[PDB]
């Protein structure tokens, strides 16, 4: 399972250098992209947190939270624990997911890929979507755990263009360099 990912990360993310570090972002963002293609997500936020962790927020339907017959576990748990999203989980010190669905916020967290506790309703909400936050593991990313805002922004812009109509932003919250760029290419309303 994911134990193999932690021992051979090069086979799953291509490189454990800075390139692999950034690849984790795209693996998560690609899920939000898929939910935009499904027609439900309209906006995606990518945030570099002050500690070089990453938050990705979409306003889609939210990852399914029901128990799957095949696994006996909530669908959202399987997304992160069974071998892109599960690879990011495995290579992070911690990953937390919040699903905003049916007036509830469903929460689960993992540590170096391992489940902390069963999925739990933690809050009520009026919004919908999925928020994933992860802290890349320096035991894996031994060269660098520092994100490149311009590198992320460049690809986010490309992604906005390829997914015309999508709102996507990138934000840096790190000390002395706070920045944000927002992208949106218009559809037929142009
Ligand atoms: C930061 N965002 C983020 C991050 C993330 F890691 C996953 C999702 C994610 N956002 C997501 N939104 C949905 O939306 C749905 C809702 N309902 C259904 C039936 N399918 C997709 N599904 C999601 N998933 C992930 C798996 C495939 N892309 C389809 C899934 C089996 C379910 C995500």
């Amino acid at each position: 399972g994911l134990e193999a990912v932690r021992k051979r990360p090069g086979m799953y993310i291509g490189s454990t250098s800075g390139e692999g570090l950034h690849h984790l972002v795209w693996e998560i963002v690609d899920n939000s992209i898929d939910e935009a293609l499904a027609g439900f997500a309209k906006s995606i936020q990518v945030i570099i947190e002050p500690d070089d962790s990453i938050t990705v927020i979409d306003d889609g339907r939210g990852i399914p939270v029901g128990i799957q017959a095949k696994t006996g576990r909530p669908a959202v748990e399987t997304v992160f624990t069974v071998l892109g999203s599960s690879v990011v989980n495995a290579l992070s010190t911690s990953l937390d997911v919040r699903v905003y669905k049916d007036g509830k916020v469903y929460y689960q967290e993992y540590r170096r890929g391992a489940v902390v506790d069963d999925l739990k309703v933690i809050e009520e909400t009026d919004r919908h979507g999925t928020t994933v936050h992860f802290i890349p593991d320096p035991e894996i990313f031994t060269e660098t755990t520092v994100y490149d805002f311009d590198k992320l922004a460049t690809r986010v812009r490309e992604l906005a263009f390829l997914n015309r109509g999508l709102h996507i932003s990138i934000e840096d919250r790190r000390e002395g360099q706070e920045d944000k760029k927002e992208y949106h290419y218009e559809g037929l309303e142009h």
